[PDB]
């Protein structure tokens, strides 16, 4: 017989068999994973801030020196992340057994416990047994990398879209539908260095107004190279200083040009090799609820970009993307789910979209594709989306953001320094670049993971799948015809979920809605039926009080989260007992707020445990109200509630006001809104004839991309000459430009484009 326990024994993780650079390199070489020749880095040295950033000397009110990579001694960078829990320290992230015990306690207090309620105990227990929250292992990270490499080079090797018949403009016209963008506006054009994005207007004595045009960074996240072991918040001056120098040196290189006989070529190679570290990310082990069985085989990675690289790319994308709340709910025929929020009537409107007789139809968010076809709901994920990205995918994304974000009626709102960086440098820094793990510098296959940095690129990849789907008359996702798309584009995907008779099942939610907080305004004794699309993590259920469909956190996601709570991070001097009890209040109430309210045992157990923590803090005189002021920052589900200004209370009233329909935000697009849909654009695009909707800025970027890096100034001149000669069909316009670049002898040779040249220079010390 086998011993069985109510409360699982503390799990001791297996030993990491790759916790050594000798073992790691052996494993990578055995799998044919590329290990780069190590590049060195000048040691960090203190320099007076007023000498490096004199334009920010007015910041005397509320670092006298900056630590800069300028020292005469070179070092090889090292990054050894800590994996928690481990065999040595297994108690890092314990399961919430107090919640489990409370659920069991409550289920026993019920006369003749109903299998229905018992299933909540069974589901939580199974999650505790099979899962573990933590950072995985080096072995897991390495196995994941080989899997990332398999997606890029293995079964279905990556393909650059431009080689398949796509162009920068044809992709841009597809993204006009799937990702509509507005201007940076509510702004300054891309013509200035980061330190000049902080503007003082008025007299600096009696409180002057300060204009902040810099994108917002996570101050607690890793700084990246060249500052391992430091946060972004303690390297702010440094990341601006390095960005300043990089852009100033780049401007100089473009000012000097190619030189006689191309004599300035070595100056470009010298600079790019000097700034190699901008193309090398720290391989951060992602903390997640992993399966225990795959602790050594699967650890997700976060490609921690260097701070200057992140800052410079963000200066292009963030001002546009933060000012583009454009989606399915405010633009007709738009498949985008960008900025979608399920609350305030959001989910009700998507369900009504699904229930509409029209089909086939698609929905898109990053690597996520949602399709309804033949009355069936399909949730499609790109198989490790980031690993499918080529450098040409990203420069096409950069082309899109610049031509419709950074353009004033066709005219470029960016200079050639910024055009060069976006088209010919930035794709090379973060795609098919490398990473640092231990003391080893190894290749990155595709783009490195990180939801923030990868969004536009993944969305583009999904947009191409949707285009290819349209071209073959929108076949059913589970057919061989739909599967052939991955071979066509070199982009791996899979169906994670499908629900047959989707409309019928959504309609039955209205009929079979059970009494609860949003139907009768009472504490539920039975869970109300929920329909499981996993629409960005959300299920649908029907509220009788509001008369619409409410959002319910995916059941499996909800119980995984309940099983293994996340840590706080460090806490220098927190009450250490009050702060802990306060974090439990956040944990349990936020768990109810996202969907726990729908599940009777979970709801009541979270309510009780949070209540016991509240009463303990009330008696001890803890500032709980002040602690819960910005609770969204303290919760794993905070992103869904950001900007609502709501308290952490889960009542009939609070759930009603959270879900009460509020009219969708007006669309913000930097051009006439296209309402025709993606099918119309796909069919018009396959004929080969389409116009230049980018105008002058499109030709400038074409010339920049098609010509040598140091000839970027001449490139713009040739594009300006073509634009003035017109006094449109792309195609003939791009052929004429390509002829002008050939006549000026500035056009790069095939297989030796500016993008490929910068990549080689970054890994050639």
């Amino acid at each position: 017989d086998v011993e069985e326990l109510l409360i699982p024994k503390v799990w001791v993780p297996p030993e990491d068999p790759l916790a050594s650079p000798s073992r790691l390199a052996k494993f990578l070489r055995e799998n044919g994973y590329k290990v780069l020749q190590p590049r060195s880095l000048p040691e960090n040295e203190e320099y007076e801030t007023d000498q490096i950033l004199p334009d920010l000397a007015w910041m005397r009110q509320i670092k006298p020196t900056l630590s800069l990579p300028i020292g005469d001694q070179e070092y090889f960078p090292k990054y050894y992340p800590t994996h928690r829990p481990s065999k040595e320290k297994p108690n890092a992230y314990p399961p919430d057994i107090a919640l489990l015990k409370q659920m069991i306690y409550l289920f026993l207090q019920v006369p003749e416990a109903n299998e229905g309620l018992k299933d909540e105990v069974t589901l939580l227990t199974q999650n505790i047994r099979d899962k573990a929250y933590g950072s995985g292992t080096y072995m897991g990270q390495a196995n994941r990398l080989v899997a990332m490499k398999e997606v890029a080079t293995g079964r279905n090797p990556n393909k650059d879209p431009l080689k398949l018949g796509y162009t920068f403009e044809s992709i841009a016209q597809l993204l006009d539908i799937t990702l509509p963008v507005g201007p940076p506006g509510e702004w300054v054009p891309l013509t200035r260095v980061p330190s000049r994005m902080l503007v003082l207007t008025g007299d600096v004595d009696g409180d002057f107004e300060v204009e902040d045009y810099l994108p917002k960074i996570n101050l607690k996240s890793s700084s990246g190279l060249p500052y391992v072991g430091r946060t972004k918040g303690e390297t702010i001056g440094e990341m601006i200083a390095i960005s300043n120098q990089f852009l100033r040196e780049l401007s100089t290189l473009l000012k000097q040009g190619a030189g006689t006989k191309g004599s300035n070529k070595k100056k470009l190679l010298s600079m790019l090799s000097d700034y190699w570290y901008l193309s090398c990310g720290l391989l951060f082990p992602k903390a997640e609820r992993y399966d225990k069985s795959t602790w050594l085989t699967k650890t997700r990675n976060i490609w921690s970009a260097p701070s200057p690289t992140h800052l410079m790319i963000s200066m292009i994308t963030w001002p546009v993307m933060s000012n583009s709340p454009n989606n399915v709910l405010n633009i007709e025929g738009c498949p985008s789910l960008y900025k979608f929020n399920p609350f305030r009537g959001g989910l009700n409107r998507i369900v009504e979209w699904i229930l509409a007789p029209e089909e086939p139809k698609a929905l898109v968010y990053a690597d996520n594709i949602y399709i309804v076809h033949s009355n069936t709901w399909y949730s499609i994920d790109l198989e490790k989306g980031e690993a499918n990205c080529t450098r040409q995918h990203m420069q096409a994304a950069m082309y899109y953001i610049l031509t419709r974000g950074w353009s004033d009626n066709g005219d470029p709102m960016f200079n050639q320094t910024w055009a060069t960086f976006a088209m010919n440098i930035a794709p090379a820094l973060v795609v098919d670049s490398s990473c640092l793990i231990m003391n080893l510098q190894i290749k990155t296959y595709g783009q490195g993971s990180g939801n923030a940095a990868t969004f536009i690129n993944n969305h583009l990849l999904s947009t191409l799948v949707l285009d290819q789907w349209n071209l073959m008359r929108q076949p059913r996702p589970d057919s061989e015809e739909f599967k052939s798309i991955e071979d066509k584009l070199g982009i791996n995907f899979k169906i994670e979920r499908s629900i047959d008779d989707i409309r019928g099942k959504l309609r039955q939610l209205v009929l079979l809605a059970q009494p609860g907080y949003l139907s009768g305004g009472v504490e539920p004794e039975q869970s109300s039926p929920t329909v499981e699309l996993d629409l960005l993590g959300w299920s649908a259920t029907y509220s009788k009080d509001l008369g619409i469909y409410v959002p319910v956190l995916d059941k499996e996601r909800l119980f995984c989260s309940a099983a293994y709570p996340k840590g706080v991070e460090n806490k220098s001097l927190k009450s250490k007992v009050g702060i802990e009890q306060a974090y439990k209040v956040v944990r349990y109430e936020a768990l109810r707020l996202v969907g726990g309210w729908n599940y009777p045992l979970l709801n009541k157990a979270c309510k009780n445990n949070a209540g016991a923590a509240r009463r303990h803090l009330e008696a001890k005189g803890f500032p709980l109200d002040e602690f819960l002021a910005e609770w969204s920052e303290l919760s794993e589900f905070g992103e869904a509630f950001e900007g609502f200004n709501i308290k952490l209370t889960v009542t009939s009233e609070s759930l009603a006001e959270l879900n009460k329909p509020v009219p969708p935000k007006p669309p913000n697009v930097n051009r006439p809104v296209n309402t025709g849909g993606l099918k119309a654009v796909s069919n018009a695009l396959k004929t080969g004839r389409y116009r230049n909707e980018a105008g002058l800025s499109g030709l400038v970027l074409l010339a920049t991309a098609r010509s040598r890096l140091q000839d970027a100034v001449k490139a713009k001149a040739e594009a300006e000459k073509l634009h003035k000669s017109k006094p449109a069909d792309w195609f003939e316009r791009s052929e004429t430009l390509s002829d002008l670049l050939e006549k000026a002898d500035i056009a790069s040779k095939v297989a030796h484009s500016a993008l490929v040249e910068t990549s080689d220079a970054l890994e050639a010390v």
